[PDB]
């Protein structure tokens, strides 16, 4: 795994970043970037290296800034990814909101100094997600990773996450894919490296943090 | 393109078809297949090659019964795509809800004749879509294509959908993928012979239902 300090500034850089939760939590990877200057092309490999569900964390205070409520009031999960209300950018070059391109100009717009609400369609194709206030030592997931590396590169406070799938093998001439999951551990860490990212824990990322804050 | 009844046939017998919208609309291809038995192998096939948005076309009397409300009360899209909430499988299998085998089996749930509302925990990570009573021929989208499929081929009241994207091509050792796009016409049609679907226009899908209705 990379030391915290190189990821940030690979994060600093406009990189992806490949970032693990615990192993007892979800034990999944997931591509983190920032969101204020995803490109096109970056997205489009977001896309197909990940499940496609592409989610913007940001913080509490963007989600009141932006009027962005909580998909549901009651959620299925307490602890549970705070997903808002989906959201499109309104845009002229916006045609469905799901290409590679529209979706990496919504998270750029989330992330602009001067958004505002009304510069988001909603429903929408890309999933924002609000950052609990505590930081990753108060909820160890992969929303919380990425706002407080926006926080610790110096970047707008809005990242962008998708899972880093498993897509199994290719089955010549047939509509399935043979053996699919979710990429783990090491195979992350293969994935990483192939790619020319950084990679790490979200078990390293606190450490990182409580250099400064303490143990919560 | 092929005939209507091929296309029903196929979509009958389990598999994938490939469907294209107006050009003057999304000009759009989805993959779109029945939920009832959709395998996880077919489900790592579909995040593959689409957007990664998996989401599932269902009727107004299946929303009412499965307990899911519209994502948004007043729609930014009047015409808009009518997301409900998000669901995943409440299922001991099931483990953070994005993994082929997760999505799948939660379209398999909401197909299911016996499907209850207790069945599904919300938000999740698949996207139910509430079908316009009128079907094709009042909305002429995706959503109700998928739908309408289902009725003709039989099949449960419930459809799984996701736009064909152009992952555009691969940048050896770079996260980045270059002049990615969304697949359009000749191109969607050949994406469908080269996996063995069939693949047709959501035009020809109305002229077919007009046979038996008149149009609209
Ligand atoms: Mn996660
Ligand atoms: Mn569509």
């Amino acid at each position: 795994f990379d030391a915290i300090p190189d990821v940030i500034q690979a994060f600093k850089n406009g990189e992806f970043v490949v970032v693990l939760d615990d192993p007892s939590r979800e034990n999944e990877a997931d591509l983190i970037i920032a969101a204020e200057s995803v490109t096109t092309e970056q997205m489009a490999f977001m896309v197909r290296h990940s499940s496609g569900l592409i989610c913007a964390p940001l913080t509490p205070e963007r989600t009141t800034a932006l009027d962005l409520p909580q998909m549901v009031t009651h959620n299925a999960d307490p602890r549970g990814t705070a997903y808002t209300v989906s959201v499109d950018a309104e845009h002229p070059s916006t045609t469905t909101g799901i290409s590679a391109h529209d979706r990496a100009l919504a998270c750029r717009m989330l992330a602009a100094p001067d958004a505002q609400p009304s510069h988001f369609r909603r429903p929408g194709h890309v999933f924002p997600l609000r950052a609990v206030a505590g930081g990753v030592r108060a909820r160890r997931g992969h929303t919380e990773a990425g706002v407080e590396l926006c926080r610790l590169a110096g970047k707008r406070p809005v990242a962008v996450i998708s899972e880093i799938v498993d897509d199994g093998q290719e089955v010549e001439g047939r509509a399935v894919r043979a053996a699919p999951g979710m990429l783990r551990g090491d195979e992350c860490v293969a994935f990483a490296r192939r790619w020319g990212l950084k990679v790490c824990t979200i078990e390293d990322m606190i450490a990182h943090v409580e250099k400064t804050e303490g143990k919560l």
